[PDB]
């Protein structure tokens, strides 16, 4: 009840944040903290709506931020919590501080397809060319866009296509056509990593760090950055946080280059603080696994928070219908 409560999505990703950021920053500030886990920012909304907020810091996505901010779920962060020039443009708002870049990408089972696995969203959606069990997230960010890409939309026109009612309906129709081949709608990064380790799916759209972690654990899977979504993860403080002031100081400390440099030590993620790269001096081998590496960025498209700030409610309901058809 006296400790700052920080929450992310568990598994290897939470363990990496706790080791590189939370435990060293709390030690430097001589403070005590408690961890929690959640999969959707709507759980932070529920706390705000119930009138009993227990979480202080929440780890959310860059495209969750406009929605959460509009719903009054987030506190406004103190000015100069970070220097905006040290982070990618748009990754730091008045209610969010980025901690990393990651990819929502295609991974496939080498026992099923060998080296000849799906290398694009058109291939992921091609049950004729690639027969097998698919796994998709139970939340729509990266999933609606995957269907738009599968329909032939160029990566740079994804959100131009999803700007019309016609494009949005076509993306849902493409997901509905794929739905009978979707054996599991994964709910957490650790569950997606477990599906990969057990070879329970033939192909999956999930986060790069989770995929690489499963492969490091022995999974006979391969993956590509082609047609992947370049995402941004970060921190926000819950509106009415019981330890708001202490949380603000903790978030300021953990955003520093000295902690950020250690974030990809074992977990395949890309630090958001640009000064971390100079401090750590990552090997080319290390850089190649990073979502934000130039060669990887070249075959990706960035998530658009402006799209999600407008059509999240529609996407949630329509995507729920696609999954509820099973
Ligand atoms: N930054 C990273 O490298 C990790 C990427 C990825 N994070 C995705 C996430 O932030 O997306 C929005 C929310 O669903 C979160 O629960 C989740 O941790 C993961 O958990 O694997
Ligand atoms: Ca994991
Ligand atoms: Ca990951």
């Amino acid at each position: 009840h006296m400790d700052v409560v920080i929450a992310s999505s568990g598994g290897g990703w939470q363990e990496a944040q706790d080791k590189a950021l939370w435990a060293p920053a709390a030690k430097a500030l001589n403070i005590t903290y408690t961890q929690d886990t959640f999969q959707n920012w709507a759980e932070a909304r529920a706390q705000v709506e119930s009138g009993s907020v227990t979480w202080d810091i929440i780890q959310i996505g860059i495209a969750d931020e406009p929605q959460a901010k509009a719903a009054g779920v987030l506190e406004k962060l103190d000015p100069d919590i970070v220097n905006k020039a040290d982070f990618p443009p748009g990754s730091v708002t008045d209610s969010f501080v980025a901690n990393s870049n990651y990819s929502t990408l295609i991974a496939w089972n080498k026992k099923t397809y060998g080296d000849n696995g799906p290398k694009s969203m058109a291939d992921f959606f091609d049950v004729k060319k690639f027969p097998g069990k698919r796994a998709l997230w139970n939340q729509p960010i990266g999933m609606i866009e995957a269907a738009a890409l599968a329909l032939g939309t160029p990566r740079d026109k994804v959100y131009e296509f999803l700007s019309t009612e016609e494009g949005r309906k076509a993306a849902i129709a493409k997901l509905t056509e794929l739905a009978p081949s979707v054996s599991v709608w994964w709910e957490s990064g650790a569950q997606a990593a477990q599906l990969i380790k057990d070879g329970e799916v033939d192909m999956i759209i999930t986060w790069g760090g989770r995929v690489q972690g499963a492969i490091n654990d022995g999974a006979n899977f391969a993956y590509t950055f082609n047609d992947a979504q370049l995402g941004t993860d970060g921190y926000a403080i819950v509106k009415g946080a019981p330890h708001r002031d202490a949380a603000m100081r903790f978030l300021k400390e953990m955003s520093k280059a000295e902690y950020q440099k250690d974030l990809p030590n074992s977990f395949a993620t890309a630090p958001a603080n640009m000064k971390a790269y100079d401090l750590a001096k990552y090997t080319p081998e290390k850089m190649a696994t990073m979502a934000s590496a130039p060669e990887n960025v070249a075959v990706q498209y960035s998530v658009d928070p402006n799209f999600w700030a407008k059509h999240a409610k529609w996407a949630s309901e329509a995507y729920d219908n696609v999954r509820l058809s099973r």
